[PDB]
Parts: structure tokens; C-alpha cells; sequence
């Protein structure tokens, strides 16, 4: 195995791709083509760079972390020559030359063969918000597993994720223009993780390919695959509240950092403050075990009956903080009922809060 | 005690006096902020026992006279949460501070002002003015070569140091030494004193990085820094820190000058496979030639070459790359100069265009 590479080709390629064989990059140069790919597992990353300069067949795995560090270490516009000697990978560049341990391309974790079920294909912009107006809301390390990842469900023309904890949950539902079959799958959150970190803002759009028990997704030249979580993930439409009859619309920046205000008073171990509605006015309030107080009245609309009901501080500020609107809409039933909150102006997403009783 | 003051006037006074305390105040008096007012100013001090920053804000509102205590990080974060241009008025009621703007209300516990720790008066021995930019350079220069949490006391802190026309830093972790000299323009009488770790850190963050100069007067157990309206007070370090001119190898006649960039470089590349934990990198000079190894037990190896300057013997010398990256990142110039004798003892680097700043690092076992 043989090439000649400009570090400039190397470097989003090696930053995407990046047991202790799992810690190794497998290189392979075959058709013209050096791939790169890295595992843990549970997913992989496989990264594709043209070969123009005289180059030879063949594969080997060297450490992940070093060779990137070397290879974004060197100068800019500095060649990268590499060759495969026995044991030893050489790298060469300049007056700079590194021999890096290897272990065999043969013994490289191959994540199984499966068999691609639904595909679509999708703007990347679509799958950012898709991720982003829920990620928020999936279970950190819950005995539950299918909790800790993110429903990701196609309906009719849409794309549709959702993510719950048990205590909220964000559900947003986008077009993709295709007619789509009804079916659903749960990516792990570090799946989720790197689905997200693949994007980078340009208009390349997303193929995804959804197996029986693994997701994969093509962007530009690198291709990610991901197993997917086994389990019954909660109907987000038996979620939402029936017949909310009280409606409270803000501005979503004051409704945020009154929010924000009050939980500075509010116990440090369990943030939730308490709100009072009432005609045209919310009233904020907070205490702490020091006897410490806060207290925040926001004129906004409001028609229905009054009522007292707290919040997990954090659960509302993650909804504020994921919606970027100008106006929200909260939707209340009772003290003892979750509520739903959304955009004023978008139907495209939607979360559910339970009460925080206080 | 009574005062109102708009949200912008109090933001950077409370982030600078709460710079000393810190997370897990040992007993909640040290997670509090002193607030007076008195002679039109609302004064701030947050201390942490061992040094004080006080700061000076103008009342132009209607004020009423009397001080108290209350949590830095509740006030500071209930400031900084309201709206830009919001009116903070404040008012004592005893066991309690109250707070409020526009709708927004609080109240936080206070402990008695006639509690908080205050720094015993001390007098001034020597006293000048520099530049900020100065004390920016002598700090930075030298600070990274400080030791941390080291037995030996004195070690943590740095050495402050007037002698004629000139202010010096030194600091030294055992393993390896930096020192500081800058002209003032004014001739100082011979003082030499230990600064604590946390005083450093404040002395570097009260520098705004305009043309306010800096005021410092030094006593025989404190030291204080004046600049624009916020004073810094810091008690020091009752230890004998080690001498520099003692520790600058007496004479290397082995000198060999390179761009700071290129060796920078290619020791942080050859790092990358050096031992995880002795980071052992080995130089090799010969006649305008210098390189660079590392390998490490995968039995990885890195190697840089590098045109150089140098006429002396050629030698082999073994180094711990991250104190050598350390004086490079500090260096921040075109060429350095390092000056050898033997592979058993330190080299001295230094800006070869400056001898105001130089680094003694001990070389490793090979
Ligand atoms: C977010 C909260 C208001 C959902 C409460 C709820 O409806 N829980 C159901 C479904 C569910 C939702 C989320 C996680 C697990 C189960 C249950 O406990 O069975
Ligand atoms: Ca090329
Ligand atoms: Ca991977
Ligand atoms: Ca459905
Ligand atoms: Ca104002
Ligand atoms: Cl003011």
C-alpha cells in the first residue's frame, strides 16, 4: 500500500472518521480511491479520497488520533507520502517522518452485512432541524435504552423525530415530498450525535437508507452507519394533551429570561419555580431552602382560568431555548396535567412538560 | 442602605471583586460580596482571606448610606440576567437584601458587614507606575513555569522583584525556571517578594488592555495595584524564593539559533509519539543542523529535521517536549536562541532578538 496526498484532502476526511483495534483508522487504497474508516461498534464512519499521484494497492489500520494529529501537525500545503512496511506504516512530509504501529486490515471489525428497508433522500437543512428541535429531550443512561436515542419516523410525505425521558418530550415533524411508507426506528443518542456532526451547512443533500437494525446516511463522499435500538417507544400522539383549555401566549425571549431570573432563587439540587395565570398576567415564582425569594410578572395573553402550576426549570428552558420564535404558545388543562408548549407562528414541532409539583 | 444603578455600571465591577472566591466557599461569609455605600460611591470587595478586589462605583442616583454582605453569585447572576439598560435598585432591610427592576423582584440573605474579613492595614515601602502592557508581558512570560500544588509553598506563586530601573518575574516549579525583565523608568530600591498563584491570576484580570496605567506599592507582607477605579490587595508568601542568577547555567558556549515557529512546530509534531506520560523527546546537534526524535513503546518513532544556526560540538540531549513547547508558546517571536553545554545539564532559551525573558530547563535521563 502506497500514496501521495495532499494534506488539504486529508483533513475533513480524517476529522469525520476519527478493544484497541477500534482505536485504529482503517486505510485501504483500492480503484483510485483511499477510504478511510472508523468503528466503535456500534457505528462506523467511511470517508473517500481521490488518488491522482502514482499510488499502490492495499490496506493496513494504523491509530486514529495520531495520524490525525500528525497529518494536521504538518504545514499547510504540505504532501503527505505514505507506504506500508511490514509492521510499521511511513509517513513522510518534508523533512518529517513518522513510523506508526499497525495491526492487520483483516482483523478490522466489519459491521455486518445487512439489507436497506425505506430510503429517501432529504436537504440536510431538514435533518438539522429535525435533530436539533429534539435532541434535547432523549434520556441520558435511562435503564429504559430505547430512551437514550431518538425515534426517527416516516409518515405519509413527512419525516417526523421524536424524543422523550419520560418526564418531556420534543416531537417535530418535516416535509420530504416523497410518498413514504409508514415505519419507525430508534438511532442510538451517539448516533445521533455523529448523524448530527455530519452536517456541515452546505446544500449537499442526504441519502438515508433505514434497515431492520441499522440506519445509514451518504453525504457528499463520507457514508455513516449506525445499529439501531430494539423497544417500544412511547406514541408521542397519546402524549399530547387531550383538550387543553387554557392558553397562554409571551414572548418567547421575556417568557426565557424571566425563567432564567427566578431559578437563580429556586433550590439549587431541583431548579423549578412556581406559576401563577391569571387575566393578561403570569406571576414567576421561586424559593430556596435560605428563604430566599424571586419573583417575575410578565403581562401576556391569557383568558382562562386561573391557576397555579409548576416546572422543572430546565424542561422549559430547553423548549425556549430550542424554539427561536418571537411568540410561544403554552397549552395548559389543569395543575396536575402536563402542558403543551409550541411556536405561535410554526406547527412543524411541538413538546410536552409534566408538572413539577413544588 | 439604599442605591440604584443601571445593569452595565455594576456587571464588570461584580465579575472583577468576585474573580477571588470560589466555588465552594468554605464558609458562606467567603461566597459573599461586601457592598458600601458611602460619599456618593457604592463600593465592592470580595476577598478570599488572602487577598481582596475592591472596586468603585459613582452613584449618579439617589443613595442612602450603609453597607452589608450578600451572595456574589446570586447577585452577580441576578444583574446580569435582567434586560440591557435595566434599573437595579437595591435596599437593606436587615437579615435581608431586596432587589428589584421593572417586575422583577428578589430577596437575598445577608451576613453583617462588621463580619467580613478585612485585610489588617500595612504600609507602602516602594511604590511606581507602568504600563499595563508591561505587567501583561513580565506575568505572561513567566507565569506557566509556576508549580502546582507543590509541598514546597514558595514554588506556587511567583517572585516579584524591583532592582534599579527595572521590574522582574521569576517562576520555577523545580524541573524548570522562567524570569522576566522590564525597564519602568524610575529607580526602585531592592525588594523581592513571593505573589500567590490566585494573586497572579488577579493581577492578570484586572488589566483592561487600554491606556490606564497601573499603580503597585509593595510592603514588606502585601502587595496592592491600582488601575482605573478597582484595587487590588493580596497578602504575600512568607517563604525565600530560590535565586534565578544562581540557576542560569554559568557557561554554554554551545549556542544554536532557529526560528521559533519551525521548532515549535516540528517538537509538537514529534510529541504526538512520544511516552504518554515522560513526553521524552531527544535533540541531536550537529553543524547547522538540529533534530528532532520521539518514539515511544509501540515502538513509534517521529523525526524533524531542521537547518539551524550552530558551530559548536555536536551532542545528544534528551528533553521533556511540553516544557520546551511551553517556553515556545511564551516566546511568541521570530528566532529563539538555546544556549547548551551538556547532556546532563539545562539549556537556556531565549528570544534570540531580547535578552529580557529566559527559560532554564533541565534535560531528562535518557
Ligand atoms: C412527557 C410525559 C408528560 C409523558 C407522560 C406519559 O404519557 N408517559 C407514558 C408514555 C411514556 C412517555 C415517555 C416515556 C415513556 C412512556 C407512560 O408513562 O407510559
Ligand atoms: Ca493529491
Ligand atoms: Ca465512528
Ligand atoms: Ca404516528
Ligand atoms: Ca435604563
Ligand atoms: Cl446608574
Amino acid at each position: 500500500m502506497k500514496f501521495t496526498v495532499e494534506r488539504e484532502h486529508l483533513l475533513k476526511p480524517l476529522q469525520q472518521v476519527s478493544l484497541p483495534i477500534l482505536g485504529n483508522l482503517l486505510l485501504q487504497v483500492a480503484d483510485g480511491t483511499l477510504s478511510l474508516t472508523g468503528t466503535d461498534l456500534e457505528m462506523e464512519m467511511v470517508a473517500r479520497v481521490a488518488l491522482v499521484q502514482p499510488h499502490e494497492p492495499g490496506a493496513t489500520t494504523v491509530p486514529a488520533r495520531k495520524f490525525f494529529d500528525i497529518c494536521r501537525g504538518l504545514p499547510e500545503g504540505a504532501e503527505i507520502a505514505v507506504q506500508l512496511e511490514g509492521e510499521r506504516m511511513l509517513v513522510r512530509s518534508g523533512r518529517s517522518r513518522f513510523s506508526l504501529s499497525t495491526l492487520p486490515a483483516a482483523d478490522f471489525p466489519n459491521l455486518d452485512d445487512w439489507q436497506s428497508e425505506v430510503e429517501f433522500t432529504l436537504p440536510q437543512a431538514t435533518m438539522k432541524r429535525l435533530i436539533e428541535a429534539t435532541q434535547f429531550s432523549m434520556a441520558h443512561q435511562d435503564v429504559r435504552y430505547y430512551l437514550n436515542g431518538m425515534l426517527f419516523e416516516t409518515e405519509g410525505e413527512e419525516l417526523r423525530t421524536v424524543a422523550t425521558d419520560g418526564h418531556r418530550l420534543a416531537v417535530c415533524s418535516m416535509p420530504i415530498g416523497q410518498s413514504l411508507p409508514s415505519h419507525s426506528v430508534i438511532v442510538p443518542r451517539k448516533g445521533v450525535i455523529e448523524l448530527m456532526r455530519m452536517l456541515d451547512g452546505g446544500d449537499n443533500p442526504l441519502r438515508v437508507q433505514i434497515g431492520s437494525n441499522n440506519i445509514r446516511a451518504h453525504v457528499g463522499d463520507f457514508i455513516f452507519t449506525s445499529k439501531l435500538v430494539d423497544g417500544r417507544f412511547p406514541d408521542y400522539r397519546r402524549v399530547l394533551p387531550k383538550n387543553p383549555d387554557k392558553h397562554l401566549e409571551a414572548g418567547c425571549d421575556l417568557l426565557k429570561q424571566a425563567f432564567a431570573r427566578a431559578a437563580i432563587l429556586s433550590n439549587e439540587k431541583f431548579r423549578g419555580v412556581r406559576l401563577y395565570v391569571s387575566e393578561n398576567q403570569l406571576k414567576i415564582t421561586a424559593n430556596n431552602p435560605e428563604q430566599e425569594e424571586a419573583e417575575e410578572i410578565l403581562d401576556v395573553t391569557y383568558s382562562g382560568a386561573e391557576m397555579e402550576i409548576g416546572f422543572n426549570v430546565s424542561y422549559v428552558l430547553d423548549v425556549l431555548n430550542a424554539l427561536k420564535c418571537e411568540n410561544v404558545r403554552m397549552m395548559l388543562t389543569d395543575s396536575v396535567s402536563s402542558v403543551q408548549i409550541e411556536d405561535a407562528a410554526s406547527q412543524s414541532a411541538a413538546y410536552v412538560v409534566m408538572p413539577m409539583r413544588l
